[PDB]
């Protein structure tokens, strides 16, 4: 009686199962349609990607359906705003269809592909559109979850049309100042029929966010459940402000040099030379304040020690737990756990180390220090591979399989640079010799 | 160069404190001062006390000041409503002097005693009481954070007189139907004047939530840091809605037998025995829905196969690591690491085990535990002897030093109902004999 196995990647404890003669699957909570409201350049692109990067990141699949790429698709060539027009009978149903054709992409990936969320990405700026997207939702047993972004602010908007509107693929043969043009009278065609959400009176039933002022204020009515309570969370702790995060591993350590995994060794000379090459890299930076975090570990302490700046040290940054592997060498590993070793080689993110973690596991843990590190400014990480690999796939957008595999070596500052699609990121090696710790799949 | 050392409790790296001759201390971020606002019965002390429960839990130094407790002590005997009158000149002055009286006492807690956070319980319905406040603030150096609970609803209100206002101490000498009638016309003293909080002109600059028919809708402005942004998540996240928390450790298992810790053994015939009584009793309870939650260790899912329902296994359930000492004897720790028994008997709750963990790592990994018990309703969690005692400490307000020792047997269920003032708590020792794990200080 009560008769569990473990299970080989993941280390699950799982009822033994002895399959009747004939084996039955039983194949496969509600999935979520996030609808974006709001008059164009809005942000509501912005939103739909970041919280699509955090959500997949922290493990819901979600996918951003934007009814502009629907448009660009089905119409060859952009003209201007005439494209646009409340008049314009043939170009209205074109986008009508276009809609639909994503609704119908929306529908497909929620019930058929095993999509959790699913971002509704237009203007849905008239209460017909929301209604029948909310039929849709009703229809197909989806919940729907509206954020709208408003702002009255001209010269946010200006702002935005200068830095993402004018090199849309749209405007490719256009000047700044046709673009420019040609997108604000775009905005006027909205205008007229924009009814914006009411809580208060019209949309009092609907589960919904209204971003206010670029996030001065919010309206939060009906959060029904937890992913909608964590986006309202996530919404609050983000900010458009100008930063930079620069994300490193300690300096070299003894174990680096013996080819042994974990442990709480302390840096070599080279992981000493690389701290006091760090100090110097901060320095030539002159950024006016900075934020210090380190794991708890030895080796980011002394990294940081260097610096001579307060820093902070996070149980959460730690370097990935290997459990029975902790202090081996891969070779060792290889030998004394060979069925393991090939596990960990064929499932890297989903592999759990026995009694120690897998990435999966890190991600879990890592979740506070993401929501940290997006409320900050300048924000310095020493941390450790797996746990960088781990953070680099949340700011990259990176999937679960990739990330694993990606490039962090020794002795190299990665600077993060928050772009209004992404970040863009900056490799810099501070010029002193390290061993290898990266491994191919 | 760099030299530190590992602190003996914590286990946290430190620069080696090479003190000079004359060693120097340097004794010792801004607090906080939340201001609850609204008319009486509207769930002010509710709020106040349930968020200070969370973020002392969560290590934040948190205390209530509550007015009318200043007015009961500077005030003998309450007699009626004629006291809160308008006109009342004399009680107006002590009611004014009892509010100053408790900012004393809150300057002292924040800027004296090492609090953080001081949650002003009062209705602070008037726009000069708020600048009154405010003024005091910004004087002290302290952040200001306003919660608002509105609400129009009679029935909230008459539910709220006969749960908590009826059997408050004022009302000692009257029966229900006086109490009712006086506080009813104790609250109208208070609508003449009463300006709510208007973040669209007038309280712009604040920083604020509105709470709407009892977390129906919310408005919050201009969130200014991380407890801030936890304090929305947390309102948003917990419900006033009826139901029972059942919290209980896997059956006895093969290490409890031998009085090893840590592990991850498998049911002993007497923990089998009080899975099938806990199966039992579950079914005894006739609850329409039920969340069962398991750590990831093969006990705590033993016992959850037994009740033949659907479960949920959440890693940060599992028990506390002992690192170095898992697997071993109390009588094997004391012998091979004297040193290490003898600190974890001093500073308990701090103590973390070498490459393990302590109780302060169990709450901040609890924490994700606690904020989705808040959102559910009928839950029963299946978990470990430190787990139970930190979540258990959540629940019934125990401080950090109390944690480590509160009693949580095995083959015992603890039923927590929540009540206006916390929870109630029923045992149920489901008559299945085991050994004892529990060791006082
Ligand atoms: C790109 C880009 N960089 O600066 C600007 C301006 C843009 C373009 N943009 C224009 C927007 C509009 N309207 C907008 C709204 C956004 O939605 C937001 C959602 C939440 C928050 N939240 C916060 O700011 C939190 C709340 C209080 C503390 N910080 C802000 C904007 C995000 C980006 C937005
Ligand atoms: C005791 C007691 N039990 O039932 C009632 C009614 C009471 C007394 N009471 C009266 C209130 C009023 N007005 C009130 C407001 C509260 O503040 C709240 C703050 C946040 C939320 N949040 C939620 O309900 C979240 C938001 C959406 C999902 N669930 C609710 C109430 C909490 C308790 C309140
Ligand atoms: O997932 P991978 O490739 O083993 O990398 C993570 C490893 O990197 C190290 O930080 C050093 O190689 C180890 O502590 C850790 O096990
Ligand atoms: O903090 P204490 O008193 O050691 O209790 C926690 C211990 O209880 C156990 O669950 C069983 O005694 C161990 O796994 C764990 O080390």
């Amino acid at each position: 009686p009560l008769e569990l196995t473990q299970s080989r990647v993941q280390k699950i404890w799982v009822p033994v199962d002895h399959r009747p003669s004939l084996p039955r699957s039983c194949g496969p909570n509600s999935p979520t349609v996030i609808v974006m409201v709001g008059l164009p350049a809005r942000g509501k692109t912005y939103i739909s990607k970041k919280l699509t990067r955090y959500l997949n990141w922290i493990g819901v699949p979600t996918k951003v359906f934007n009814v502009g790429e629907y448009r660009r698709e089905a119409v060859k060539q952009y003209s201007s705003y005439n494209f646009f027009r409340p008049d314009n009978e043939e170009a209205m149903k074109v986008r009508k269809q276009c809609a639909l054709a994503a609704l119908r992409d929306v529908k497909s990936y929620l019930a058929k592909e095993g999509g959790q969320i699913a971002v509704f990405d237009a203007t849905n700026t008239t209460r017909e559109r929301r209604h029948m997207i909310l039929h849709f939702a009703k229809e197909n047993d989806f919940k729907a979850f509206f954020i709208e972004s408003v702002c009255d602010d001209p010269t946010v908007v200006a702002s935005n049309i200068m830095e993402v509107k004018i090199s849309s693929p749209d405007y490719k043969d256009c000047n700044s100042a046709e673009a420019m043009d040609d997108f604000m009278k775009r905005i006027s065609c909205y205008e007229a029929s924009y009814q914006p959400l009411d809580p208060d009176k019209c949309d009092r039933d609907l589960s919904l966010i209204k971003v206010i002022d670029v996030g001065r204020r919010f309206l939060v009515n009906r959060v029904q459940d937890h992913i909608q309570s964590r986006i309202v969370y996530y919404l609050m702790n983000i900010h458009v402000q100008p930063r930079t995060i620069y994300l490193c591993r300690h300096g070299e350590n003894e174990h680096n040099l013996q080819g042994r995994i974990g442990g709480d060794s302390g840096l070599s000379s080279r992981g000493k030379k690389f701290a006091s090459a760090l100090s110097k890299f901060v320095e030539e930076q002159n950024l006016k304040d900075l934020r210090v975090w380190t794991s708890q570990l030895k080796s980011t302490i002394q990294t940081a020690e260097a610096l001579r700046l307060p820093y902070e040290q996070w149980k959460a940054l730690n370097e990935i737990d290997a459990g029975v592997c902790e202090e081996l060498t891969y070779e060792e590993i290889r030998d004394t756990y060979p069925e393991e070793y090939a596990l960990r080689e064929q499932d890297k993110y989903y592999y759990r180390y026995p009694t120690g973690e897998s990435y999966q596991d890190l991600v879990q843990r890592l979740e506070p220090v993401i929501m940290e590190l997006e409320r900050q400014e300048n924000v310095l990480v020493i941390c450790h591979q797996a746990v960088l690999r781990c953070l680099l796939a949340y700011f990259l957008d990176k999937s679960a399989e990739e990330m694993p595999y990606l490039k962090c070596p020794l002795h190299t500052v990665l600077k993060l640079t928050p772009v209004a699609y992404g970040c863009r990121v900056e490799s810099i090696y501070l010029n002193v010799e390290s061993v290898c710790t990266h491994r191919e799949r």
